[PDB]
């Protein structure tokens, strides 16, 4: 079998597609990735990781970005039997249409999930085990582990305390921001520093 | 390597089982089964999903149910060292007797749990991340994200809030009723549908 | 490809290192085991495990213990850019350096996750789903499902209630005693009995 690979015919994919991922992105043999997804340079995807564009599409996921081990990204249907664009399961980003967006200099840490729609801001860090869902994480981020935004807009600059589910709009305008003495203010830009080391690394054994 | 496994010889299974699969369900090739597994028809089982029946055991998934991206199906002894069936730890679904039981129209999200012994009635939601052990889930239910059902019976027709960990009976007996104007009432019929469908799709790429 | 392998050349990793393994040890095929890791006998690794000493190192696993379906170790870098240890992210057990420790005896159930820095004493059961990070769990305790340790010491002894995260040492110095009428209190001693039984099972499949 083939761990990167087409999305399959169906009511609302009349023409499958393949990943589109850049030569300098390292794709663990044992991570899935399939469908239409963008993959940008430098990423690195770790094992066991599932990338799954087959209903929701596309997922982006840019550069120097990385989806660590078990993480998962997948999308709400995002066009409907009669082939309708269903606008409530589609985040817009740039000008441009998404189920699920990942930015640049985004890490996705081990067991997260981001499912669409939704979109991460860049040089944001998604915690271990935590999850984000019909929301938007601003840039600049930190959700800490077990942390999860459902439903809602993350304010630039903001963190989520470990653990917290976060429901309402007015529950993500008062989170706290993150300042120099935060203790995950510096933990985003080392993790993307490591993550793109691992993927030149592990290119040079493939 | 098979994905699709006999479980081991052990103390407690004199005999190996393979899984039983209808012709019509989809099994990732990034996806484990092992063991004394029924899987029925048009289910699909997404990349990274482990349905592991060599303890407790039988492990059923029934019709049309979806088990997603990185699902894990596992369950207590259900045959103590001296061939003792360990009645605590077996659930009794319609006369028969299983570790684990999923019912027909399920959907275990992606990251999920359903730890035997347990039980999950039909059309019901088990959110993303969420988890399910030494319970009873019934039909129509919906586990929002995050929400967790331990040692308890979840009538029929309730949901658990994202987040909520549900460890007694008496908190199990005051959830909130799942009605039309919820946001997750029509939830695991879109989700099945969708699932069903991609089932075949894979399975026209097999 | 190769499931068990060398973790990569990078900056800080000059000489990679490939995981040693006792033969008693079962891996499975659809586990993945990276890098610069220690794997004690009779250990069972399950399918969709990643344990990647990459980053972090060493990481190992004692006698007799078992990392369950989607389990996680990964860990925090131990060596900076220029050569430097950084010993805020490195344990110390029994006179030896570690990134992650896992004694011997210790249960690391389903889709759980420990990151280094972090120990984890001998006989302790780390529930379903629950996270360790930048903690040391003591001997003999209880993680129950979804709960998390971060930042601090779990005394010997202690249990940690189902989805509570502790955050701090003051609240990990008051978690309650394990006693014999404990729900979980002969969990882990089943667990690994079940486990060494299984890797044994497995090893004579392959
Ligand atoms: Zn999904
Ligand atoms: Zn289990
Ligand atoms: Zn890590």
């Amino acid at each position: 079998f083939s761990n990167i690979r087409e999305n399959p015919v169906t009511p609302w994919n009349p023409e499958p597609s393949a990943p589109v991922i850049d030569p300098t992105a390292y794709i663990d043999p044992q991570a899935s990735v399939i469908g239409e997804v963008t993959i940008g340079a430098n990423v690195m995807v770790s094992p066991m990781a599932s990338i799954r564009s087959d209903e929701g599409m596309p997922i982006f996921v840019g550069d120097r970005s990385n989806v660590q081990d078990g993480v998962v990204l997948h999308a709400l249907e995002t066009i409907n039997e009669e082939g309708e664009p269903i606008e409530d399961n589609i985040v817009e980003v740039d000008g441009k249409e998404y189920a699920v967006y990942i930015g640049n200099n985004v890490s996705l840490a081990h067991q997260s999930q981001v499912h669409g729609p939704a979109a991460v801001g860049d040089d944001t860090f998604i915690g271990m085990q935590a999850f984000v869902f019909k929301s938007k994480v601003g840039n600049n981020c930190v959700l800490e582990p077990r942390s999860a935004a459902i439903g809602v807009t993350i304010p630039d600059g903001r963190y989520i305390p470990a653990g917290m589910v976060v429901t309402s709009q007015a529950e993500a305008d008062k989170l706290p921001e993150v300042t120099d003495d935060y203790a995950y203010s510096h933990t985003n830009e080392a993790v993307v520093y490591v993550n793109v080391h691992l993927a030149e690394g592990y290119k040079e054994t493939s």
